[PDB]
């Protein structure tokens, strides 16, 4: 029992995807370096702290995808699976049934350059609730001010306000395995 309220996602057409998407070189460690959505609200209290996601391409082209957090002074590992969807460069989450609430989930590859930056745009239902966001990553831990607006101006596209959009703070726990 709940009540929420949440700001609409988009409709699919202003989500762009990345052309030639190449999945053997979307591959390895990124460290996520932005983050913006319906559910990310900027806490000064206790701010984000940066964790980085592994990508595994598998035989069957699919991607086994791992997160690494520090969490309650711990390494904590996030496991799934990423499978191609309607377009190269899309995927929805392997097993969806395996995870309670949860109806739908969807992956796009927005723009990468594979070697430095990507920025990927997540979709899902949960409860019936609709939550989005877009993930910027880096293949470092850094990234200039003129990406970082990039990243602000499209979120902004998206119907974000500034204050639903953070930058986690970097770490060297856990993450620069
Ligand atoms: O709104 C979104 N995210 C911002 C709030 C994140 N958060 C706060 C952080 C929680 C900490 N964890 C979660 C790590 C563990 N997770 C899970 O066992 C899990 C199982 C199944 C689906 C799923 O999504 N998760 O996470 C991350 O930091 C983390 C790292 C990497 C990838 C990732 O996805 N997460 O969350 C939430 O509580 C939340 C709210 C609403 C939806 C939602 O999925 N999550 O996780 C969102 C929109 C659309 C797809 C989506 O996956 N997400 O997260
Ligand atoms: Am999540
Ligand atoms: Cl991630």
């Amino acid at each position: 029992d709940s009540t929420s309220d949440l700001i609409p996602a988009p409709p699919l057409s202003k989500v762009p995807l990345q052309q030639n998407f190449q999945d053997n070189q979307f591959q390895g460690k990124w460290y996520v370096v932005g983050l913006a959505g319906n559910a990310i609200l900027r806490e000064d209290k206790d701010p984000q702290k940066m964790y980085a996601t592994i990508y595994e391409l598998k035989e069957d082209k699919s991607y086994n995808v791992t997160s690494v957090l520090f969490r309650k002074k711990k390494c904590d590992y996030w496991i799934r699976t990423f499978v191609p969807g309607s377009q190269p460069g899309e995927f929805t989450l392997g097993n969806i049934k395996s995870y309670p609430g949860l109806t739908s989930y969807l992956v796009r590859v927005v723009s990468t350059n594979y070697n430095q930056h990507a920025m990927v745009f997540f979709k899902k239902v949960s409860q019936n609730r609709e939550y989005f966001k877009i993930t910027l990553y880096g293949r470092t831990k850094e990234l200039t001010s003129e990406l970082k607006e990039n990243f602000i101006r499209f979120s902004k596209s998206l119907g974000l306000p500034e204050n639903h959009i953070v930058f986690p703070v970097p770490i060297d726990q856990c993450i620069d395995g």
